[PDB]
């Protein structure tokens, strides 16, 4: 056994352990050369052949430390606390310390590779997509570029909660069997545990008192800028993830470990403006080489009067990434052979303006060694383990500044801007001044751990509270004691403390502050420099001068002052960003800190399917850009064709349509395929949130192409089968739906043909059309989930843009059940009278086919059977507008005259030569139902009305010119949005600007009616005429989508169709069929909307709110009085009222418009039972005159055969 490895014999006397260290030194910077020579091989030479060596060398030096520990625990344990030299006892406890070799051969193995599976597990652990991807990601490059890169909320998290999982889970085992081990081990030592052995390293009875102390100090400048990065992230993301008041998510920060903040800092830089001064360009040109960078930094150094470079420095340093090519650690590392006579730089250096300062801290530690290379082994360390970096980093300020850079000659004019500093200060305080609680806390926590504080079952519940406590943070997804992400962190399954850093971090500033007081330096702590200041020069080599021969706490006092670490220079330092984020801070009204802690973001809503889904949104706004130029030329397109083709049915216009057609479908499927890429939820341009959302619907496109063809063939064989589904007479006499037998049910009194007629249509009509419905269902609720809906049902509602749509209705429905009912009784006794008790039961519902209607949606055909008071005209309006020589073109202008007193846009001038107001002459044939048309290209807008000269059409005509004026003042929005605020208000807003007309002030204003006596019978009976629609009409609507809702739903089926019907039949519209109907019958076939499918809903919210708006105007315009009234006419203001309402078109949700219209943001039928107030009077009078009991308990009768 070589004597220069194996202690002696020496006695337990000073003297003794003086000659022990004397001699513990002599051998042990042999056996340190000896380890780091291979160290430094295989850095700088990587190959699996150095490797052995370097491996070899390690192991020789841990039976060395055996050795002398073995035998110097043993020898003065006893004593060597009362040596009288500090410097004794400091070798000697240092070597006395025998850590891990103390445990037992078995458990040495044990630990030692323990140790060595948990830093292979952490460096191994991969984190791979949930697809069976060739290659998975490490955590670096990938991991950690992906997340310092992407800005992608989902992305952002699968990279986080991967890792977290590939690290900690694994470790959360082992880590336990290294705290038995490892407290076993000091316990031996002499220290209670693994955290009392690292605390014991800065001589501090109570360190850590002392930073809480520091750190309290410091979280005022934390909070301020905490804070500002939280509200900057919010404007990036949303308050759906950034609590204003709560943590911020810990994957957001920009790094897996939201150590540091720099990668967040193009989202935060204060004046954007100021460009960071980068001297590289000029250091390129000044013909500047990495060699010549050190002697430039040697150069500091002397100017500083230290000790320049050895020769064996510029010999043994690796300056470069070799010429010869072999692999190297090219990470920059400074490296100090305890061989007194060398140390080295490994740099790998490039020129750029970073390694140059980089260069200039690595260089500080090879002075830090020279300094103290006279000082035994034992004591050639930092004062303190954090003390080492500080020094360095020190170094590493003063060269930054730009002062020093054009001091060396690299800036041609040192520009004092605070916008540039302030930019650059904010920098550094995003690289570092976040790590600080981070660098903290890890260590409290592990200080509870080895302590015990922090039992096995909270080894995650602990961490989290402590990251959240200190750093403010939380985690971005919920985790249990399964999880163990203190793993995921290199240190700790590396098993080296962290506490170094933050310590090290404010002697930094602490030291600064120092050798700027010393160098006479004055003003702008961070325009500091000590370049060329010999005085300080000499004031830092004092420090440096005594290593860990004197305790640090003593050094301290005598560079700074100060005999413990303290904030202040710190926050002197970083005075001006402190300030200036204050304002920053005080102007956004910031909540320093954090409280409601308990609060964290929401899953993505496709995690983890969607996480590699596009977020960015300049793209996004591009792309709406190209969709509304390329949409409006396709929408033009089918609408000039399909404008084309209504007008003009000439088979050829067809052909050309369905082409057109296709056209569409292209775009649809083109642009709605590109749409769904889009992640909306991430976007924060609410126009373009709605926009994509919208177009990324593809309705029937969603469905397999198979599929897809089949239900087009569905829908086509269900809208044929409607198409020329007709009922015919015994005699073989076939009448048609339109005109036909639509006559037939308006005026027949005969209930046997009536029945007839309704009982034939839903024979031959509605029965077949069981022969599709039910596929039918299937395959629209199959798209409606595949567009992301519930059921069929969810995706109409959804229109609506309010959940609770259902319920709203269900109230306003119930609000108008008394107006509803007194009618509906009065209706009845009205049929009683004429069909008799025998076919009318005034005691029950009424039968279904009287209602004058083949659906009785309408029950206008039997006004003349309801009529409350006869002698209604005091004209006749049809023969009076005729007497006036009224023409479709002059009803129409009168129209857009009313529009004009109303301060609305004019028709453009084209409408007038391409509407068609009359029946062509010309033998084309036109489809006749009258509407309105927008060609999407401003310009454009037409009326195409079988026009005939009476109030009817009169009425149609503004009707259709309320939809034209909806059109032109939305038009400036992007087609996307050219569309009423829901799909009630484009139905609506024609009512509103039509209701007056009807109104016998407006009827005679326009001469229309001669003078009439002013009684309320003539107001009575034009409110009942309104009404036997506008009431009537409201249940029937509300049943068909309500029926279909819950058939889209499921919960209706096939086998009771007909019940459900029926049975909503009953409760809503108090009917009944005329006759028993079994299975094999499927009446609703019979509406035409329904085999369409087409929605209802609409027309339903069109009846309602159109009341609100016309109380909103006639308020607006000053009416008092009875509502139906009022006349909008010429008010300036209520036009106004409207028209900034439209102008809104669908780019909001409909409660705004509603508010801005009427001041009220929800639906309310109030208004309605205020307009018909007096009629509902009459008729609940009526009733009390004949005695007429509301309502149908009595379910079950019919008329009688
Ligand atoms: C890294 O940089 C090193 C520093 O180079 C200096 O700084 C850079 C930014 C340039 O400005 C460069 O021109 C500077 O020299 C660099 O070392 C330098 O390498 C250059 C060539 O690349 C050498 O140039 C020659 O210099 C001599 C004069 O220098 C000697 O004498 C003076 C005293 O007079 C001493 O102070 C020096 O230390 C040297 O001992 C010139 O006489 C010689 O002239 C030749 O070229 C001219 C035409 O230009 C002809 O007319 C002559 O007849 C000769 O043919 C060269 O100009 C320079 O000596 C050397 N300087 C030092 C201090 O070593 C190093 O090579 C770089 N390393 C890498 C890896 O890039
Ligand atoms: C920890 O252990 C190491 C190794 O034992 C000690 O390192 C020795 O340190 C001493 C100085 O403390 C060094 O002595 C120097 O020797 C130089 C001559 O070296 C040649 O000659 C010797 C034999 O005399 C050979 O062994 C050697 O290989 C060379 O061939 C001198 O030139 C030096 O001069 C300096 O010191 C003298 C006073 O001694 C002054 O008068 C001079 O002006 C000059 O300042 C010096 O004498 C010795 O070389 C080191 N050994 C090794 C192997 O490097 C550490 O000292 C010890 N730690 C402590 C705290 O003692
Ligand atoms: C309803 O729509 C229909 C389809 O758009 C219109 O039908 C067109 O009616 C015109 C007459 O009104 C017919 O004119 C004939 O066209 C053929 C072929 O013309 C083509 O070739 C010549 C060169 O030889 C070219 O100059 C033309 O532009 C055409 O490209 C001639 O041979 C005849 O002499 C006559 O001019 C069209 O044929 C006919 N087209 C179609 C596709 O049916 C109809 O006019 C519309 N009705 C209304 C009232 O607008
Ligand atoms: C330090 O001093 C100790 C004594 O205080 C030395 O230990 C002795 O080491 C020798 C061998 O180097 C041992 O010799 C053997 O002794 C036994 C009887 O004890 C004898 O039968 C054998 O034939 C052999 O001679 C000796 O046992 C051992 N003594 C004790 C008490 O362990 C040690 O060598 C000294 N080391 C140095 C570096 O000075
Ligand atoms: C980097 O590491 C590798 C492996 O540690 C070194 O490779 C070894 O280099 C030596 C010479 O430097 C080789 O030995 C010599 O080879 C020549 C040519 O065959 C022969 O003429 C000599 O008599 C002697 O055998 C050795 O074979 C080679 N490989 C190994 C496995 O040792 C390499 O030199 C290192 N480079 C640096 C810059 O440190
Ligand atoms: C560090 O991790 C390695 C790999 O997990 C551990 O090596 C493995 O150690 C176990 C026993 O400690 C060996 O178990 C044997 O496995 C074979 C099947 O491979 C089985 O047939 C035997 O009955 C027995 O269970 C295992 O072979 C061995 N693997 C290798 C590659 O050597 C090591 O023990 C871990 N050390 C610590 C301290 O956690
Ligand atoms: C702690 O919380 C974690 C989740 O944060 C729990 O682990 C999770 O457990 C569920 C099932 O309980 C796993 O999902 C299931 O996976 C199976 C296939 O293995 C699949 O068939 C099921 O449909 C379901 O998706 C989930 O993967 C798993 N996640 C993790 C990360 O382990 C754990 O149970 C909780 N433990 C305690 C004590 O609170
Ligand atoms: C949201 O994005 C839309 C779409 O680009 C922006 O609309 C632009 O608005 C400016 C005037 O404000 C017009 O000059 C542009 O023509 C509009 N874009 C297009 C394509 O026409 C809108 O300004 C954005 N709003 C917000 C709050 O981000
Ligand atoms: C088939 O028979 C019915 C029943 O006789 C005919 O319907 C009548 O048509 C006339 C006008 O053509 C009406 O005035 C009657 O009121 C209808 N009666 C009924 C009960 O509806 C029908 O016209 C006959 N068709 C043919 C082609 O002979
Ligand atoms: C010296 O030893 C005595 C007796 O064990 C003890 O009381 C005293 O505290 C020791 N001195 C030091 C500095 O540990
Ligand atoms: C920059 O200007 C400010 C003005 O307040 C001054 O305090 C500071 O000393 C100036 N710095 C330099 C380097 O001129
Ligand atoms: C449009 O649809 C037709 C259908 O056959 C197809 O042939 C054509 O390639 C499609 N074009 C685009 C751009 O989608
Ligand atoms: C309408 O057509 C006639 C020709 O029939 C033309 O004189 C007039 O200028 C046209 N007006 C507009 C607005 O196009
Ligand atoms: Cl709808
Ligand atoms: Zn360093």
């Amino acid at each position: 056994l070589d004597p220069g490895l194996q202690p002696g014999n020496f006695s337990a006397d000073e003297a003794g352990a003086q000659l022990f260290a004397q001699s513990y030194n002599s051998s042990a910077e042999q056996v340190l050369f000896q380890s780091v020579a291979a160290s430094w091989a295989h850095d700088t030479n990587i190959t699996a052949e150095n490797a052995r060596r370097q491996e070899e060398a390690a192991l020789l030096s841990q039976e060395f430390a055996e050795a002398w520990g073995q035998k110097a625990k043993e020898l003065y344990e006893p004593i060597w606390q009362n040596f009288t030299d500090p410097q004794l006892r400091r070798i000697i406890g240092a070597v006395r310390t025998l850590g891990s070799a103390n445990l037992p051969l078995a458990k040495r193995q044990q630990y030692n590779a323990l140790l060595s599976n948990m830093s292979r597990i952490y460096s191994t652990a991969k984190v791979c997509l949930p697809n069976k991807t060739a290659t998975c990601w490490s955590l670096d490059p990938d991991l950690t570029n992906i997340l310092a890169s992407s800005r992608s909320y989902a992305m952002l998290l699968f990279a986080w909660e991967g890792w977290h999982n590939a690290a900690g889970i694994p470790l959360k085992p082992l880590y336990e069997d290294f705290t038995a081990l490892s407290n076993e081990a000091y316990k031996q030592d002499g220290f209670t545990d693994t955290g009392a052995y690292w605390r014991s390293w800065y001589n501090s009875p109570t360190f850590e008192d002392d930073l809480e102390h520091l750190y309290q100090q410091l979280e005022p400048l934390y909070l301020n800028l905490h804070a500002f990065v939280r509200r900057a992230l919010h404007r990036r993301y949303g308050d759906r993830y950034i609590n204003l008041r709560g943590p911020i998510p810990a994957h957001l920060l920009g790094d897996m470990w939201a150590q540091s903040w720099e990668n967040i800092y193009d989202m935060v830089v204060p004046f954007p403006d100021k460009p960071n001064l980068d001297v590289t360009s000029t250091m390129l040109q000044q013909g500047w080489n990495a060699t010549h960078m050190f002697r430039v930094a040697e150069e500091f150094f002397t100017s500083l009067e230290l000790s320049p470079m050895p020769p064996e420095f510029w010999e043994g340093s690796m300056l470069e990434k070799p010429a010869d090519g072999r692999e190297v650690v090219c990470h920059a590392s400074a490296w100090d052979f305890y061989n007194r006579k060398d140390f080295r730089i490994k740099q790998c250096t490039r020129v750029t303006m970073d390694q140059l300062s980089t260069v200039h801290h690595e260089m500080g530690h090879i002075q830090y060694y020279l300094q103290y290379k006279d000082l035994p082994v034992s004591l050639r360390r930092g004062a303190n383990p954090g003390f080492h970096e500080a020094i360095g980093d020190v170094l590493a300020l003063s060269v930054s500044t730009p002062e020093h850079l054009h001091k060396i000659g690299l800036l041609d004019r040192v520009t004092n801007d605070t916008e540039s500093d302030i930019n650059y200060l904010l920098k550094m305080a995003l690289e570092k001044i976040a790590f600080l609680p981070f660098g903290y806390l890890v260590d409290q926590w592990r200080w509870g751990v080895f302590s015990g504080r922090t039992p096995p079952s909270r080894y995650n519940f602990d961490w989290w509270y402590l990251r959240t406590k200190y750093q403010g943070i939380c985690p971005p997804v919920t985790r249990n004691e399964t999880h163990f992400d203190a793993g995921a962190k290199f240190h700790v399954p590396n098993v080296t403390p962290y506490i170094r850093y933050f310590v090290s971090f404010v002697l930094q500033f602490q030291f600064h502050e120092a050798l700027c007081k010393e160098a006479g330096y004055e003003g702008p702590l961070h325009q500091c420099d000590i370049y060329r200041s010999t005085k300080a020069g000499a004031k830092l080599r004092k420090v440096l001068q005594a290593g860990s021969s004197r305790p640090w706490q003593e050094v301290l006092k005598d560079m700074v002052g100060l005999d413990a670490l303290d904030a202040q220079p710190l926050l002197k330092y970083f005075q001006l960003v402190t300030q200036w984020l204050q304002e920053q801070n005080q102007q956004n009204g910031e909540v320093l800190g954090w409280p409601e802690y308990q609060w964290h973001p929401p899953l993505p809503d496709n995690y983890p399917e969607g996480i590699d889904l596009v977020t960015d949104e300049a793209e996004a706004s591009k792309f709406v850009e190209e969709y509304d130029r390329t949409s409006q030329v396709v929408w033009n397109e089918y609408a000039e064709a399909n404008w084309n083709y209504n007008t003009n049915i000439t088979t050829e216009t067809s052909k050309i349509l369905l082409q057109k057609n296709m056209q569409i479908a292209n775009h649809t499927l083109k642009y709605g395929t590109q749409a769904r890429k889009f992640d909306v939820n991430q976007l924060q341009n609410t126009t373009i949130k709605r926009i994509i959302k919208k177009v990324q619907d593809l309705e029937r496109a969603a469905l397999p192409a198979q599929e897809l063809e089949e239900y087009n063939k569905i829908l086509l064989d269900m809208e044929t089968t409607y198409s020329v589904a007709t009922v015919c007479h015994p005699n073989g006499s076939c009448l048609q739906l339109e005109p036909d037998l639509t006559n037939v049910m308006a005026t027949s009194r005969k209930y046997e043909d009536l029945l007839w007629a309704w009982e034939g249509w839903r024979d031959k009509a509605g029965r077949a059309i069981l022969q599709f419905y039910p596929k039918y269902v299937e395959l629209i609720n199959q798209a409606a989930r595949l567009n992301g809906y519930v059921d069929a049902g969810d995706s109409w509602r959804s229109m609506y843009e309010t959940p609770s749509l259902e319920q709203d209705l269900e109230r306003l429905f119930q609000e108008l059940q008394p107006l509803y009912l007194n009618l509906h009784a009065y209706v009845r006794r009205a049929l009683h009278r004429h069909y008799g008790a025998q076919h009318i039961n005034l005691e029950g519902p009424i039968p279904a086919h009287l209602l004058g209607n083949m659906w009785a949606q309408t029950w206008s055909n039997i006004y003349d059977l309801v009529v409350p008071f006869p002698s209604a005209p005091s004209m006749d309006t049809t023969e009076a507008m005729l007497k006036q020589g009224w023409t479709p073109r002059r009803m129409f202008k009168e129209a857009d005259d009313f529009f004009t007193s109303l301060g609305l846009l004019p028709v453009p001038p084209e409408f007038w030569n391409k509407s068609m107001l009359e029946k062509p002459t010309d033998g084309r044939e036109v489809v006749c139902h009258a509407s309105a048309w927008d060609f999407y290209n401003g310009k454009d807008f037409r009326i195409k009305q079988c026009t005939t000269v009476n109030l009817e059409d009169l009425v149609v005509a503004h009707h259709e010119m309320g939809h034209i004026q909806y059109f032109m003042q939305y038009k400036d929005l992007p087609v996307a949005l050219r569309e009423g605020a829901n799909p009630g208000f484009h139905e609506a807003i024609g009512d509103v600007l039509a209701l007056s007309v009807s109104t016998p002030k407006h009827l005679h204003s326009l001469n229309l009616l001669s003078s009439e006596g002013g009684s309320d019978e003539h107001d009575i009976n034009f409110l009942m005429k309104m009404a036997l629609d506008k009431i009537a009409f409201i249940p029937f609507s509300y049943l068909v989508d309500q029926w279909r809702w819950r058939v889209f739903d499921g919960s209706i089926t096939k086998e009771n169709y007909n019940q459900e019907w029926w049975s909503l039949r009953l409760k809503y519209q108090g009917l009944c069929p005329p006759v028993p109907r079994t299975q094999g019958d499927f009446d609703p076939g019979a509406k035409f909307h329904i085999p369409s499918s087409v929605p209802y809903i609409r027309y339903f919210v069109s009846f309602i709110i159109q009341f609100q708006f016309h109380e909103a105007l006639c308020q607006a315009a000053g009416h008092t009085g009875p509502l139906h009234k009022c006349d909008i006419y010429q008010s300036k203001e209520a036009g106004q009222r409207l028209a900034t309402a439209m102008k809104l078109g669908f780019s909001r949700p409909w409660p705004e418009a509603m508010q801005l219209i009427t001041g009220q943001p929800n639906m309310s039928a109030s208004a309605m039972l205020s307009y018909f107030k007096p009629l509902l009077d009459w008729l609940r009078t009526e009733n009390e005159l004949h005695g007429e009991k509301l309502g149908w308990p009595q379910y079950n009768w019919t008329p009688n055969s």
